[PDB]
């Protein structure tokens, strides 16, 4: 009946149903004592703080226990009332086979779990995944869904790139970069001199002005992910729509480029899910 | 009982059935993961991504794997209920011999196959085949048929030369050229200067307005298709008929000729196959 | 006085002078503590360690910071006490114009630069650049010369076409396709599992035994290449002489095929430098 | 004061000046990279690669831009020092006419033109013309002048015919026939089975021993051309001078004609230039 | 003339001279009534008992006071006559450039120091430094030279990651994680109860039997840890050799990994001293 949308990521999960949000893809199982305070989920007998804590960086999400903050996100978006759901899960365009271990374990399966305490039960009706980036197509405006776009989710590990034609996507295709490694770059350097930072508590540093990056180490991430598109995409021909949050990093510097056409897609750390959304509501509703 | 008419083509399958269209040529067995949202067809184990790749860029085109491609057209044209069917392919004016290595492959043979998942199966009772060119001249008016005309498709890569007299043919001839040399003379200067385009994303560029092609570049493609026809032909007799898509592609430029009778086909990317239509309903209706 | 030819290639560095010798093409700008135990250059003031971390996948390799890579040839080529030279580039057969935009950097210029920390100087007295293929050639036997041949440089991401009759050359063109494709395409699926490798450490991998190139996925890579020559040369006409590293990954299967007379040149992976080593010869001695 | 001759041709062009020669009638527009290598002219502005390309199929030879080509010949038999000269051209023998749209463009007309990069100019003081066949008589023997002879020229595309009496020309004609109607014959049967040859790149084929042509192949042609001459001439009659060419590659059976008086030219290829040579010698000189 | 290593370490400090051997890195100036019983070094009028005491938790271990552990580990390892010595330390391969700050204070100075009331002076001729992980290297097995490998040094607070190509580094980084975060997860729900433990006496309690630590607990580091290293390597690939102390706290369990090629190194605690050792025999001798 509802329909619910989970982006997962690899530093940020992204959640629309009733209720729309999102927060920090860190997760940790350690010990905790002010229980009461932290997020929180129990699902058959282990516990998880979300919001806090290590970052799960393995790749291949379909097994990197893509497990508390999923129920967390549902329990966030939809209200206690609610029993049965359809879930519209955003895999990679490079992984999407592994949807086969993931409906197996998914699909008409019962999950009961506290949520900070207050016990509760969901069904989902059926499980559907679709592919990062061809998602937000659908968010687009019709000014660009008539011609030759390119849709390059920039993500924090994954750029994913989806070429549509006239309504039909030709080139498909997944590369490993994003912001997590423009992170460790910037630790690389930190950590040398004295300190000790990490990637998780690294972004916070450049928001609250500690780091002084330089407006030239956003220029060589920026040649970096364009010098691993060439191959696949000329970015000069098929107007282009970057999304995700790297590309909300890189605005001020995206607009500055000798393309031809482009943009940057409005609310591009949703865009990948209000696309599926209205995907969603074509197929059920 | 039901009759198809298949122009595998270059850069363009045409078909006419129970349902007539057409797509592109390109075929690719190219490993894609986001199987569901391309048009593909298993056949015997291997798969086919069609409208996406490759060119096959191979002439004598008895061999190039004429073989997804031809299912899928079987499949667009006609519905799932229909098994028996009757082909009436369309070879060039210089390779008919070779409908020998044709038919020993298809005649009375059962193909099964998925088309996007919903596997299905087809027999064909009988096949046939016509040269190229010769095919369009049923298609035509009959204010032509009676005089001495001249059959001139301009393919991709094919000029089919068939000079008809009071209804009986004269002159067959086939040339190796057409648009495919052209996109290759844009690209040779395009590609030069910093650029990475190929002959399959080359047209779609002049369409979109990207690549300034000058007026007179047209002009020369026309005087080099017309300085390989005079050994053969005087345009100035011979009342002709331009088809193929590459007329359709200088129709603006071929009216504003020195030549004293002539004519462009009505929808001549569709030339050859309507008439063709038209033979087969002859022979076996 | 002295004679060096530098080929830049995109996945390797092949130099010639006092001194042979060749290396990867990586090159990166990232900061490195352990600086002693790489292979490094710094000019006007920033630094580049080669043979780690990226690859410049940038075509038209006029402008891809030809920099760092070129230095460090110059300087593991010839010795310190060397100082003014002559330099013979060579560009693809179709970028061949480009020489002006880097003659006019290049020509003159005294370059002074760290090389791991033994700073050093060296200047060029004239530069010189030939085509790729075409210098191939002169480091071919006799009994090839004096026949019609086609010298088809297999490169990474560059096919150089160069028809060559009794002493001159006829058909010259460039294809954008190579190796990088390749194995591009076998991450394709690789990466897709549950991976996560790029076309730069894939290589190492099949020489390692960690992935299972099946026998026809060079098979389908020599067909894609042969393709695409069709229109421009006739293999079974034109006795080849295949060039390039990518000839030598392929070696083994090139001389199974139904071609009536070719080769896989001795040395392919030198053979470009070698035969502009001759023509620079010819010239200045 | 020098005097040159060029007889242009369809397949093959033909000079003698200062210094004698020939090369290849192909020329082409098509943008080339590596100009250098290529034998090229550039004149007002339009630049063309001779020896290599089209071929310029075009009849009535005084239109199908003979222009860089005879630019090119004048260059290569004089030198740079020439200034003005005397042209002897050689049209065909039923086109004489048309030298008057020939000199109209042409006399008294200074000519400036790159020739490889080595820019330079050249007039003419008068132009001159004379059929083709007919100066070829001029070149023969004094044996073979006292007698009623019939110069037979068999070029590429044109047999031109002057029957000579006892210094007195009486019948002139041409006939559109040639080795360019044989090469389209031979590639009309090897075209189909796979191929992709043309007439231009057909008779190296035979000169490297790739077109099995049978011994009868050239019989046929030979009837043809002497079923072609019946009604103007009886061979029989009118002792012959075969020259062209074509003669050159029919010579081993032309001599085993059962004609009474007959042979074939020596240095046949450039007799109707070197009569041509004397002639404007007589007039001039 | 004499060679010696010191590894300092945050929880054990290893040296190698003529005597090797080991001890705690604890270190306190508390004051202390029966100093004839504890190990002890005064430097320059400050009193440092060692193996007892604090921890010293400060990273950039160019600074944590290496002071009292270095001259008594000099001690301990040489024998009093010795008077000058050649130091070769093991700094973190991401602290590297640190050494310009370490060599300043150390190079050519003389040590006068108690070490239990027995007076002494040592000089230093040179000082040298390496890395951490890249010296353990050397002295690995020459099985394991040749190919390509990760030295994976898993210290208490710092990974080292090392990837070596045939006998040249590629990748260096360093990772704050390592059985310090392991023993402060233990404590923390131990001392919750009603304990009073602390990261410095929590090792001899597992050692002796008081503290019950599930065989997951261990298994949650070793996941940790190795999600804390695929952006930087792939395990499967690059044959691994684990060394460091906690190597030796988890070679039960870092055996039944899904792994393809690996290893636990053979005296792994003494590993990264050994390798630098045989280092600087090359160096100096
Ligand atoms: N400057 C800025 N950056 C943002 C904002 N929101 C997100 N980001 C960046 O976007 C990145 C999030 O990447 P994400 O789209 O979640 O990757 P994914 O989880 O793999 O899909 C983070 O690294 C942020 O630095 C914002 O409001 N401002
Ligand atoms: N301008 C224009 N060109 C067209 C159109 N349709 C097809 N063409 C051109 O026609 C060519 C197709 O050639 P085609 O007839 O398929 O060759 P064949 O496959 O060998 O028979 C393409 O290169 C197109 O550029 C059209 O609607 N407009
Ligand atoms: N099997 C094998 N392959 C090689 C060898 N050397 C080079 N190659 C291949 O050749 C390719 C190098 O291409 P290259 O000639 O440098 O392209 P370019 O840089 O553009 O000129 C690599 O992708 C290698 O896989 C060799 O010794 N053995
Ligand atoms: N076997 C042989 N044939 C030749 C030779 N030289 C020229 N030919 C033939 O003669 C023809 C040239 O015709 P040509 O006289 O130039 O015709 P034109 O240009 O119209 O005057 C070509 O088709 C060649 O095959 C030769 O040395 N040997
Ligand atoms: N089980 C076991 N653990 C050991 C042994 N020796 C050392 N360890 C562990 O290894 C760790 C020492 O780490 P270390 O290599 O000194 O880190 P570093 O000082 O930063 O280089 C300690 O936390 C010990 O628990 C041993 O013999 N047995
Ligand atoms: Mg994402
Ligand atoms: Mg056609
Ligand atoms: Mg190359
Ligand atoms: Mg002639
Ligand atoms: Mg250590």
């Amino acid at each position: 009946m509802k329909i619910t949308v989970v982006d997962l990521g690899n530093i940020n999960v992204k959640y629309v149903g009733e209720n729309k949000g999102r927060f920090s893809s860190k997760i940790t199982n350690d010990y905790q004592s002010y229980e009461e305070g932290f997020q929180r989920v129990e699902y058959n007998g282990i516990k998880t703080y979300i919001g806090v804590g290590e970052l799960s960086r393995e790749f291949n999400k379909a097994d990197r226990d893509y497990m508390a903050q999923l129920l967390y996100s549902l329990a966030k978006a939809n209200t206690a009332d609610t029993k049965e759901i359809n879930l519209t899960l955003l895999l990679p365009i490079i992984q999407m086979k592994n949807k086969t271990r993931l409906i197996e374990t998914l699909k008409g399966e019962n999950f009961k779990f506290k949520f900070n305490g207050i016990d509760r039960e969901i069904k989902i009706n059926d499980l559907m995944v679709l592919p990062e980036g061809y998602a937000s197509y659908y968010s687009l405006d019709i000014e660009n869904k008539k011609g030759d776009v390119c849709i390059l989710d920039l993500g924090s590990r994954t750029i994913n790139i989806c070429v549509l034609e006239n309504a039909k996507i030709v080139k498909t295709n997944t590369i490993k970069l994003g912001s997590f490694d423009f992170y460790s770059k910037i630790k690389s350097l930190e950590n040398a001199k004295g300190e000790d930072y990490i990637e998780e508590d690294i972004q916070r540093l450049i928001d609250n002005g500690l780091i002084k990056v330089d407006s030239k180490q956003y220029i060589e991430f920026l040649s970096d992910i364009l010098n691993a598109v060439k191959p696949y995409v000329n970015l000069k021909t098929y107007n282009t729509i970057f999304t995700g949050g790297t590309s909300l990093m890189l605005k001020e510097y995206i607009e500055k480029l000798p393309l031809n056409k482009f943009k940057v897609h409005p609310n591009a750390l949703t865009s990948n899910v209000d696309g599926a959304m209205e995907a969603s509501k074509k197929v059920w509703n």
